């Protein structure tokens, strides 16, 4: 019921609470969070031992996963904030809807999110139906149309309906 950008983000990116391997050979844990793109599993459980303050073998909580979340979009909005596209409409919605503008950042990238140019300044003037439908007509919503339905439709209504 009391839901944030971490919790959404497990939903729809997945979270795992052991080390894996992102999409081109290179460690990751948690949500997308990446340490070095070196082979050594010491490196790696090692840079985690120093990052979360205690020495574990590349397991940690779920309330230790959220801490390098928060980190991860602390800079992810670092770098939204040096967006000269990004930066405007972002400074005019609410927190739930801005949760989901970095998902898809998380999702594509920066200049990913912003080719859509019209589809993002429609929410500054607070068009929430047709920034949604102009969203729908995407590749982005085709290649994975269930997690971009549920973040269009929380465009629309800045809830966390979609997500319950
Ligand atoms: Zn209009």
């Amino acid at each position: 019921g009391s839901m944030n950008c971490f919790e959404m983000l497990r939903i729809d990116e997945g979270l795992r609470l052991k080390i894996y391997k992102d999409t081109e050979g290179y460690y990751t844990i948690g949500i997308g969070h990446l340490l070095t793109k070196s082979p050594s599993l010491n490196a790696a459980k090692s840079e985690l031992d120093k990052a979360i303050g205690r020495n574990t073998n590349g397991v940690i909580t779920k309330d230790e996963a959220e801490k390098l979340f928060n980190q991860d979009v602390d800079a992810a909005v670092r770098g939204i904030l040096r967006n000269a596209k990004l930066k405007p409409v972002y400074d005019s919605l609410d927190a739930v809807r801005r949760c989901a503008l970095i998902n898809m950042v998380f999702q594509m990238g920066e200049t990913g999110v912003a080719g859509f140019t019209n589809s993002l300044r429609m929410l500054q003037q607070k068009c929430w139906d047709c920034a949604a439908v102009n969203l729908a007509k995407s590749r982005w919503y085709n290649q994975t149309p269930n997690r971009a339905k549920r973040v269009i439709t929380t465009f629309r209504t800045g809830t966390w309906d979609a997500y319950k």
